């Protein structure tokens, strides 16, 4: 009624049609399907779908709907799955009431609001709590390579950690790990959380917008007063579409592939998720690697973005020391606020242990350390198996927060 | 309907007004097709299905179809198939096929996949012993050219079993469809679809044929069965996806590929799984650029995919066959298929594999006296029971029972 | 005075006839502001003050200013400030800043700068036995992600000794804006400002904060008193001006950056130092591409920068805090400020704590008789002397006189 | 004379017909001026030296020239000069200035360089004794940061045998003009004349810098006399020249500079050499990827290391690792084996004091350690001396000849 398609292929479509405010959302006017405005031209504008672009053609007409694509959100979605545009997965349900109506693009708080974290967060891994330590409040990245460990750690996190409200986001992932992530928790613990489950079928869109949909509703169950979990499976799979969507919108390439677009854009994403006046949103975000090098483009800015890292190295998956994480090259940028001293140069110590053993043990393997010469060195060695019995871990085991520190106080002296 | 304007070699262009995108066209005079794969507000990207030479300017263009769907039915158990759905053997009358099915479908709703928790045999030892599929598993099979990818596959045919075998031979070779049919006996190639395409096809042909073994695997899923989809060299796949999407003025966003192949390999591999009727337990073979693991392709098909065996060209040149490295290989549905105690074995058994491979440059040099570790002295004892249960023969298939019976008595 | 014609992700474009660069319009359905960053003859490249929620074409402009500038006076200590220049903190009554300065000035005539020979006493003490610091120095802290830039600004901000503090923190978390003012005391915090953008914020607030902090440290410096300014991240000023200028039709040069970054930031970093009358002094953290040497926005800060302290993070990895390489790291107007004994003690051990890096090797592999090296000799015996000398707790501030005072039984 | 089409970030097009590269035009309303880098059939990109706002579309460029040439004549001496040829200063006023001269002149072929005679003193003891040069030798020096160089440079501009010493600061930073001018004194400055530029000027100036004070050495070599040439940091030209280079565009091959660079620095540095009109003694710095084309193109390396200036052994070159390749064309041939047997006497005191360091050697056959040992301390205090200890030639010939004893 309003323009014309003109341009169809790609991911991106492009119409013809004049006075387009940026971001309101168009009908394809014959076939039910709809697509949001990303930039315009002199006249012609550049439009996203929210569905797969196969069927068009030239001078397809576009009905015009809203300014702004809003979610729909409420009380009433907890034990309840949702995609990436904001309905309800199942079917053999009654879809609930939801009367508050939320954009999805919001603002984070003010920054002389945002307190300092002060308060642990235990999670039952007995390494990222006895050596790195979590906090109530902050964000935090499971950076790793392809299959080392992200989706099983941040099953052991699930299984372990207690908030009074779980926001998970399986954004970019396998369509089979819907039913192993309502497997491995309880239903006390269902009865708290809401999944929002965009597989890796899904287009450019939703596959790039469910992650600001959990973002949305963590931050309603925030403005309520409480503690919010939000656990973000691949945050990467998020800068891979928004990647592709600026490459068709005609963007640059700065450090390697991903337009300027993706590096503004995961600030506003990140940013959100933090202390606040009332309550606070715990985030634990994964991200992927394009090889097993820590230093890409998405690692180094998603580390430079969030509160704490957790390394995971594939050399260390290839040795059975499982959960794999790399204690030298993560870190925890909160835990010099959320627990004593003791426990602080506890960690020190078997932090510099781990580093010296693994200076030391090159010329192990070659036959040429000599014993009683290096005072350091040999109380890196004699207590090695007795570390890694604490650092490595099952996965249907977890731990009290308290024989933690009791066995990291064991481990070092 | 149109004329074509230009001819570059792999796509061409037209002056079709308001052709439906996908829709495929012919080539009016000469007897070839084309489909629809981008549109420019008069001016049409096509992809044809047959070689390009012989094309003029002003070349008309007549209209039949929206959709190339293929044609299939319950009767194509027992022959070959081309890549975009025609009989090959053209010695036999042609088959009834009552069906038409288009090659772009949807995967199964994700609450609807019910965790696979059963084993699938597949006959090799280190696949069934130390790594473990599962009914519904899609799994790889990673390596570098001639290391071992199809002579595996030609392990796991004669030793699986299955209710429909669907081979798809994308990209490979032509010597290969005899070979693979020396391998089936009588009673596997009367429940077998092969569906192949060669290494000289046009690019199309390569591209849409992974799409239809995976429309027949389905097919044959839907009727209530079970099917054990196998492709050799999806790569070949990744590589048609890539010189058609770079052909059509497509950035290159890593390694050389387009980001349309990195969108559009997960809406190929995730329609092979666990299902609510039936079920496809998928086998991919991924050539790696080089050695490395970390090739784009590599990396991208074992971050969709649900365990990796990645072979590798050091025990192919020790001769050390079948070459899998078994720190480099993983299972993801391993946990859910095995007991607690095979669990335990398999696990203590990698770990006296880590451990040799550990000591065994230090005993190469020669600094290696017996005693000082506990471990390693156990590796060194268990080195020759592990070596032959790992390595097997090619005319060689264990069952079940006497795989793990034999791996509880090489572990301790 | 214009209709907007494109909207892009970061850029606007308007048809505004014979306009200059600098002068700011705002929208007139919108009350939004922007200024002009490009010509093309016709039609002028803007960039805006905020987002870009609804910007329908044809959209008005309206004449504002040739060119922008910020509300500096003496009341404005104590304060927050964003990037534009506004007041940050809205609970509290809006001060009165009675003069107006523009962004750009220029640097100070270098035949009457003044000759640096006093100490700034810092407070870590590797950075004052080591590489001692003068009042008119620009040094700036190299390191990659995390590796502790920021918590090695808190160590200086803590102990500094000032008359005035600007702190910039340009383009980072908003978290941790309140831990910056859990270790400023009431002493020090009633005479600092605090410009802050946090990484959210658009491009050019993120990109002029830089250009406010040296604005208001100049003001203060003209004032006459001397002034510690420290920008947090000036790379995030770097690349949001690669984000800007790329995105108006200018070429990669270097690392994706524009010329326009190489011709706007050594005009920056070089309008502080010394001057006829005061002098501002200031720590530049400077955040790096990958670890590597070839920085494209890393090598040239560090060329036209005098001082430089180079935090490698395989330092931090052995949790050696602060991880200071003191063989990396230089500082050229030491051997200007401190006495000639000083100098001998701090190369002394720095000569050791280079000896000790190599002779630790055959310590291990059991080869080092005593007495055969010296000093080396001197190097082990020494060692737990300097690294309690070296690396310090993060509350542990120290005084000139016991850093000297250590120092002198650290080499003797 | 030209209206500007539109503005690029640094790049300006304008309308204007006829141009020539390098032909520079003057933005008449702000008094700024930017040159020619390339033409279209009418259009002209252009770069501009100063910052680019506060211009619009339609701004007219007047004319004015049409190659830069630098208003250079004899009363330059003791005057400070931009990379541009304007003085620094309003304090003073400017002199009369008769000639003018372009930046441009091509130096003769390798093929038939002269002989080198006339030893040339510069006034360290140390290399005159040791390492010597001549009139028209070109000499680089290879030095650290923190080395000590400054003091070096001002030390062999104070007691130089040099009737005019000329210097060209190109790139300095903003203190060490300052720096560098509190360490001569008043009767060296009534002999220079030198051009001072910072990072804060242009690329474009910053490596015309380099050309106005070699072109400013001419003409005073030109006038019977004999001038020196000091260009500190060759590599800040370098990577200035590289900036002019990519920002006007154009891909680069070794390291991260262009082939302009490559085909510029020895255009710039073949020429200045032993000429018969009283010649042009070239002092170039550089610091530790062009090195090696800088080393392989000029005869005489002289080599500062930190690894001997953490002592206080000042000036800090070892003789071991750098020569000056004409010094029998210079010096007398007892001058020349002497110098030589002394620095094959030092030479073998590194090889021997780490065998001393442990404890194995004595004496009775090495007639050339056991020599070091005892005359060490006349060799090490004859090879240093402090910023303002000058030593004449006549002097550090007998001395070294008393060091050999
Ligand atoms: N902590 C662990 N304990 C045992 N096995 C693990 C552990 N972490 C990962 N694995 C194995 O490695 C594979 C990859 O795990 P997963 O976390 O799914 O990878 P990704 O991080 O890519 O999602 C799984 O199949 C699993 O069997
Ligand atoms: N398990 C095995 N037993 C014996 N030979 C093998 C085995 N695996 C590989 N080979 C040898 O290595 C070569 C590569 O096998 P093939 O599967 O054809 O490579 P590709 O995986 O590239 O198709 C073959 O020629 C074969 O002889
Ligand atoms: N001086 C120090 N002492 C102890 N830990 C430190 C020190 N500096 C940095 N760290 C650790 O390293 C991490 C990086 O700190 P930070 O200063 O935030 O780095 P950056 O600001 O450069 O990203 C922190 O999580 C902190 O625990
Ligand atoms: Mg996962
Ligand atoms: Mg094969
Ligand atoms: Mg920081």
């Amino acid at each position: 009624y309003e323009g014309k398609i003109i341009n169809i292929g790609g991911t991106i479509i492009k119409a013809r049609l004049p006075k387009a405010r940026i971001g309101a959302f168009y009908k394809i006017e014959p076939s039910q399907r709809l697509a949001e405005v990303i930039a315009i031209d002199e006249d012609e504008v550049f439009l996203l779908p929210f569905e797969h672009v196969s069927g068009m053609y030239c001078g397809q007409w576009l009905s015009y709907q809203g300014d702004e694509f809003k979610i729909r959100v409420g009380d009433a979605l907890l034990g309840r799955l949702i995609d990436g545009i904001g309905r309800p997965m199942e079917s053999n349900i009654v879809a609930p009431y939801l009367p508050f109506e939320r954009s999805l693009y919001a603002e984070p708080p003010d920054p002389l609001l945002r307190q300092v974290i002060d308060q642990p967060f235990i999670l039952g891994v007995r390494a990222i709590d006895g050596l790195l330590t979590c906090g109530i409040g902050q964000r935090i990245g499971i950076f790793a390579g392809s299959g080392v460990g992200k989706s099983t750690l941040l099953g052991m996190i699930c299984n372990g950690a207690s908030a009074d409200i779980i926001v998970l986001a399986l954004i970019g992932e396998r369509g089979r790990e819907v039913n192993e992530f309502l497997a491995l928790l309880p239903q006390s613990t269902l009865s708290k959380c809401v999944l929002v489950v965009t597989t890796s079928d899904r287009p450019a869109l939703e596959r790039m917008k469910a992650a600001f949909t959990a973002t949305t509703i963590a931050e309603y169950f925030r403005d309520q007063g409480k503690n919010v979990l939000l656990m973000m499976d691949s945050v990467t799979r998020y800068a891979r579409a928004a990647r592709d969507v600026g490459l068709a919108s005609g963007e640059p390439d700065v450090r390697g592939g991903f337009p300027p677009s993706v590096f503004s854009s995961l600030p506003k994403l990140l940013e959100r998720a933090g202390p606040a006046p009332k309550g606070s949103i715990t985030a634990i975000y994964t991200v992927l690697l394009e090889s097993d090098n820590v230093n890409d483009p998405i690692g180094d800015e998603v580390r430079s973005i969030l509160d704490g890292h957790i390394v995971l190295t594939r050399e260390l998956a290839e040795e059975n020391h499982f959960p794999a994480i790399d204690i030298g090259l993560s870190a925890s940028r909160v835990m010099h606020n959320v627990v004593t001293s003791e426990h602080l140069r506890a960690a020190a110590e078997c932090k510099k242990l781990i580093a010296t053993y693994k200076n030391v043990e090159l010329l192990i393997r070659i036959g040429e350390y000599t014993m009683g010469q290096d005072p350091e060195a040999d109380k890196a060695i004699k207590n090695r198996k007795l570390i890694q019995n604490f650092i490595q871990q099952s996965t249907k085991d977890i731990s009290s927060y308290e024989k933690t520190i009791e066995s990291l106080f064991k481990v070092v002296a």
